[PDB]
């Protein structure tokens, strides 16, 4: 760490720069490899910007762009272009972090599963890991360095490595060989912002002042609330982070107090509470408490992992999570922002992005009974000499759900006040947290006090416009030094409301109190305007932000205080645009609502919503009152279950007849595995062959000795994994899997065998994923899949010797499908055969009554163990120019129903994973782009029946949410490749 190499983006103690100003980053985690339908990162962005966060923070997957060593790819919805172009529409920089570990509950951590075949440890200096990962680092960080803002670009930040913060026993921690390889990698390759690191808690790691490998600036991460999503309500003792301002100034005092991933939801495990629950533990009362929490230690680079999850489709998931990622985040997985954690969160960015002197007042401790009288609140103060002081109020329990009665005693450039200064108490309710400001700037004017909170101000061309806002039925105070000039005639005018009370001082100072509430409370003081409303009426408030000129124009004219127009009303605004005489707004509506425009720039005199125009009305104060045009249809999609299902059985294997001249050999007699030194006498591990994603199968030839055998056998799949054998076509057995094993130990007998006649076993081993990687020196992504012993004996106890052939997806790291990337297919024959795709042979599958005993739909099923694999054409003729309608896959759980694995293909792309005696996903979303709303989609699903009673899907169907009328860019369908006849294939 030497000093920015550039000075666009510089920092000190106190904030980054960008262009030479201060700025609070206050950014949001979206991982591009998990939306892989580029028109729709706008849409992402738009919702990030509307929440006043600047920034987006990004991941970059290794396993997806290398899945071939030596074979960087990044194109098509691997390319990261469509998201630097979208954060440059929509005004947003970035925080790149390409690892190339990323941790990130993506399969090996980011690590391509060919890394199991390097002996070195991962994460160290071991010459065969590093230079493995030069060809990845070498690509991604030239493709991130044209990106950069000092080529015109959003990339302001770069993460080298992720949470490199300890390591097992033994190994050298921290490692700064390793450290500065990995910082020279990305230098070598044109980096010149920034680097940032992210350690997993204040450890020290990396930062300014350790010499060899240290980064820019020093990062940490912090989940306090924890992943408990079992109990949503609760908030255990002690875990409120109290120790962070103090362990910024021990570590790294002169950068920017940086949390490069504050907990914004919560990952789920197989067999865990579903994404609802997490959202419920991670609510908006938690941001309230614990996001005003980090701004009380002075927070000024904040990062919310996550913001939004998206989707592990086509198996880029690890094995310690499911399909779905939506993380119980702000934004959902199918993109809805009704949560209200997202509007609470827009609060919070909204003020920040207006406070400018929050970036320079000093984080003092936190104190009780020292600015309140009351003990039983927290207060911890950020004190400035003159540019405005900071107080954030808290519960002294962090968890309580009591409401509490208060006043404050604060400094002001007045001297000290109690306040409410006209009589009184604040009330602070149930998990709360409340920012208070002294000697606040507001343009030309100044809060001397405000006990309610600020969600934002701006200097319009004939007033100034501030919105303060309380919980519903607080009472709060504010304080405008002398607003009315050189009058000394002037005084305040009531506009709205009848709860307002307001008393001047000789000085001029006016004192105002009211309570909030639903009914809305304005007061003009000169040219001053000041709406004062209650919590949940600002939820539905925006601030879009006045585009610049040129390629940088949704950058506005800065990134704190920017020309904006404050809009009451809508489900989201998306841009603000003028052209002419006329403002043209784009936004989207999920229910009826009218429009209030307030601060109309000078010279506009024309409406436009989503390009139609229309009239207003016009209040006294000159906002604008329209009432666009919003129609909410009924919306009518296809029954799944009335679909022409075809189907194809996709275990021919077991069949008599079947050929297996053209499968791989298992007859490696050595593994570079190092990390599962081999118990076989050939390797049975899948990426030691190349296959790395889906499910396995292995073919054993024997001869039989006795006419019983005893075959013990052990699999190994990652966490909620199932393997099913059979004996030629008998089936033996399965192990049907539960969240906690990620392998087992089976014994089976063989009976009944012909001796000297030829056997062969049909192994089926899935694979949820490779494991992550977070401990250094555990080389715990090396965790093999696969077969990890067995041993077949004769009835006198003789060893029987098996030889062996395996697969997993065709073709290996020679993938066939470039489009789709090297993780989506797995080894199921349907997979091999290319027969997810678009528009498949249909005369390859058989089609038949459903109810009847030739049935070919998956809700009639098979009814024997196996595997079939079910096919339909989804027309779908949905208003998809004029609505957002989040569709998704539903399977219906019928308790007591005979166990099944299902896999669910939407137009090839793998998009789910359904595992129907382990859980809990049922609601699979799919999105627009992925799907063609006006037009055929090819709709598979694979059934994999564990037991030897077979199974069915007992209820599959597709569900829409509320259609939202939308001001959004167009969604273009992704083209991925049809069917092909593959050459090769087995
Ligand atoms: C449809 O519908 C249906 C109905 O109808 C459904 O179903 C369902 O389902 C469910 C769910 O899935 C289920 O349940 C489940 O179950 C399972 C199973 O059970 C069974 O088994 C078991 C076990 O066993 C074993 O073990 C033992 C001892 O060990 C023994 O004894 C035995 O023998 C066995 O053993 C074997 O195995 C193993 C393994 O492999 C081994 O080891 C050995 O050696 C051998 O091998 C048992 O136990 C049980 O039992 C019990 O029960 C029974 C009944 O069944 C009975 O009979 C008995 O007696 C007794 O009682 C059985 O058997 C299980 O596992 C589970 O459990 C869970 O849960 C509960 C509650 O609920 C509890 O209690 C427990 O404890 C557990 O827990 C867990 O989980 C939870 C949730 O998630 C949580 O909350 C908690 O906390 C815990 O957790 C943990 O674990 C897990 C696993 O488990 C995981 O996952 C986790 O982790 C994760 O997460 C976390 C958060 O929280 C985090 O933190 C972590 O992380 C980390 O990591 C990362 C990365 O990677 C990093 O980065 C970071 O840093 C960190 O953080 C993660 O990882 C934790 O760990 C349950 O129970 C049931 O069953 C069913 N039912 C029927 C009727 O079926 C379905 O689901 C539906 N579907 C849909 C689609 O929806
Ligand atoms: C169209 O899009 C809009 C978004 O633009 C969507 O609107 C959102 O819809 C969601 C889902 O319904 C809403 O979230 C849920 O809100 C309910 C209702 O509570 C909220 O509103 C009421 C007013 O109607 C407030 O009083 C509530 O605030 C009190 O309670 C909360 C605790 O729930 C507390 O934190 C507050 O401080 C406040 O407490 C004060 O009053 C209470 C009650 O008297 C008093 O006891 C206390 O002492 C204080 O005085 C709150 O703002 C809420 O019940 C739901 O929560 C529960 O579920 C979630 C899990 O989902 C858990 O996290 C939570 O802990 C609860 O268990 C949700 O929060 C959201 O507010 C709403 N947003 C907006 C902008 O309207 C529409 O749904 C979309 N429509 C369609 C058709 O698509
Ligand atoms: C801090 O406040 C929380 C919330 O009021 C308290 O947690 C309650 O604790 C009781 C007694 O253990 C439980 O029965 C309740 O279920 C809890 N409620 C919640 C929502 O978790 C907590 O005890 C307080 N802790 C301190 C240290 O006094
Ligand atoms: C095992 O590692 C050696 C280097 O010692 C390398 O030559 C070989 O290609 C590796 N095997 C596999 C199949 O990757
Ligand atoms: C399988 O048994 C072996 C002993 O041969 C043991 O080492 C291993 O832990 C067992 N695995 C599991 C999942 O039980």
């Amino acid at each position: 760490a030497k000093g920015p190499l550039q000075n666009i983006v510089t920092w000190d103690e106190h904030s980054l720069f960008v262009h030479g100003e201060r700025v609070v980053i206050f950014s949001g985690e979206v991982h591009p490899f998990r939306l892989p339908v580029p028109s729709l990162y706008l849409d992402v962005f738009h919702k990030i910007k509307a929440l006043g966060f600047n920034t987006v923070s990004f991941y970059v997957d290794w396993a997806l762009l290398e899945g071939k060593p030596g074979r960087f790819r990044a194109d098509g919805i691997f390319s990261l272009e469509p998201f630097f172009e979208a954060a440059t529409k929509a005004g947003i920089y970035l925080l790149a972090r390409p690892g190339p570990y990323i941790n990130a509950e993506v399969s090996g951590g980011g690590f391509p599963g060919w890394l199991q075949r390097v002996k070195g440890k991962l994460r160290t200096d071991a010459p065969d890991y590093l230079h493995a990962t030069d060809n990845y680092v070498a690509h991604i960080a030239s493709i991130i360095a044209k990106a950069q803002i000092t080529n015109g670009g959003p990339v302001i930040l770069y993460q080298p490595e992720n949470e490199y913060s300890g390591a097992a026993e033994g190994v050298l921690f921290p490692n700064k060989p390793y450290m500065q390889y990995v910082i020279d990698q990305a230098r070598n390759a044109g980096i010149i912002v920034p680097l940032i690191n992210n350690d997993a808690f204040p450890g020290g790691t990396g930062a300014p002042g350790t010499g060899l490998g240290s980064v820019d600036i020093y990062g940490h991460d912090g989940y306090p609330l924890g992943f408990d999503c079992a109990h949503p309500s609760a908030w255990p003792d002690n875990g409120l982070p109290t120790t962070w301002r103090q362990d910024h100034l021990n570590i790294s005092p002169s950068t920017p107090f940086s949390l490069v991933e504050f907990q914004g939801g919560a990952f789920d495990p197989f067999g865990g509470w579903g994404f609802e629950q997490c959202s419920a533990l991670v609510n908006h009362e938690f941001e309230r408490v614990f996001y005003k929490n980090n701004m009380a230690a002075g927070v000024t680079i904040f990062n919310i992992y996550m913001t939004f999850g998206g989707t592990n489709w086509g198996n880029l998931g690890h094995p310690g999570g499911y399909t779905s990622y939506d993380y119980g985040a702000s934004i959902r997985e199918d993109r809805r922002i009704d949560r209200e954690k997202y509007s609470e969160l827009k609060l919070q960015g909204q003020f920040l992005k207006v406070s400018p002197g929050y970036i320079t007042a000093t984080p003092e401790n936190a104190t009780q009974g020292v600015y309140s009288d009351s003990q039983n609140i927290v207060i911890t103060p950020l004190l400035a000499k003159e540019s405005g002081d900071f107080f954030v109020v808290r519960h002294a329990n962090y968890s309580s759900t009591d409401t509490a009665s208060y006043t404050v005693k604060l400094p002001t450039s007045a001297g000290d006040l109690t306040i409410p200064q006209l009589g009184g108490s604040l009330t602070l309710t149930g998990r709360d947290s409340k920012i208070h400001v002294t000697d606040y700037p507001v343009g030309k004017f100044t809060l001397l006090y405000s006990t309610a909170e600020i969600f934002t101000w701006n200097e319009f061309a004939e007033k100034t416009v501030l919105v303060l806002y309380g919980g519903a039925q607080e009472l709060h105070e504010f304080a405008v030094k002398n607003p009315f000039g050189s009058s000394k005639t002037a005084k305040a005018k009531k506009i709205e409301g009848s709860n307002v009370t307001i008393h001047t001082t000789s000085n001029l100072t006016v004192v105002l109190q009211w309570t909030a509430s639903s009914a809305r409370q304005v007061v003009q003081l000169g040219s001053l305007v000041i709406y004062m409303v209650d919590r949940n009426s600002a939820y539905n408030y925006w601030v879009p932000t006045l585009p610049g000129s040129g390629k940088q124009s949704a950058y506005g004219s800065s990134l704190m205080n920017p020309d904006s127009v404050i809009i009451n009303g809508g489900y989201l605004i998306r841009s603000v645009a003028i052209k002419g005489n006329a403002l043209s707004v784009q936004a989207d509506f999920n229910v009826t609502t009218p429009l209030e425009i307030i601060g109309i720039p000078k010279g506009i005199s024309k409406l436009a919503v989503n390009g139609k125009e229309l009239g207003y009305s016009v209040s006294e104060l000159g906002d604008w009152i329209a009432h666009p045009a919003i129609e909410i249809p009924h919306v009518q999609v296809p029954e799944l279950t009335k679909l022409k299902w075809y189907k194809v059985d996709s275990l021919p294997e077991i069949r008599s007849n079947y050929d297996d001249s053209r499968w791989p050999l298992a007859n490696l007699r050595t593994s570079n595995n190092t990390y599962a030194p081999l118990k076989t006498p050939v390797s049975l591990y899948g990426s030691d062959y190349g296959f790395h994603a889906g499910t396995l199968l292995f073919r054993g030839r024997f001869t039989a000795r006795t006419a019983r055998q005893q075959l013990f056998l052990s699999t190994q799949g990652g966490s909620a994994f199932a393997s099913s054998v059979w004996l030629n076509d008998r089936f033996i057995g399965s192990f049907t899997g539960f969240d906690a094993a990620s392998a087992a130990n089976s014994s089976y007998t063989l009976d009944r065998l012909v001796r000297g006649r030829r056997y062969i076993l049909t192994v089926v081993v899935d694979s949820t994923g490779l494991d992550e990687n977070w401990t250094t020196g555990d080389d715990s992504m090396k965790a093999p899949r696969g077969i990890l012993d067995y041993a077949l004996t004769s009835s006198s106890g003789a060893n029987v010797s098996i030889s062996w052939k395996l697969t997993g997806n065709l073709g290996g790291e020679d993938y066939r499908d470039v489009f789709r990337g090297p993780l989506n297919e797995g080894g199921l024959f349907f997979e091999r055969q290319g027969f997810h795709l678009p528009s498949p042979p249909l005369s390859d599958f058989t089609h038949g009554p459903s109810s009847s005993s030739s049935s070919s739909s998956p809700l009639d099923g098979i009814a024997h163990a196996g595997i079939a694999f079910y096919a339909a054409k989804l027309p779908l003729h949905l208003p998809a120019q004029e609505y957002d309608i989040p569709l998704s896959f539903v399977f219906d759980n019928a308790t007591a129903a005979a166990p099944y694995r299902a896999l669910l293909y939407v137009n090839g792309f793998q998009y789910g994973k359904y595992v129907s005696n382990i859980g809990p996903q049922t609601e699979f979303p799919v999105p627009e782009g992925i799907l063609d709303y006006n037009g055929d989609n090819w709709i598979g699903v694979a059934l994999w029946a564990l037991e030897s009673r077979g199974a069915k899907v007992p209820g599959l169907a597709l569900k829409s949410k509320s259609p939202i009328l939308t001001g959004r860019e167009r969604v273009e369908v992704v083209k991925g490749p049809h069917f092909k006849k593959r050459h090769g294939a087995y």
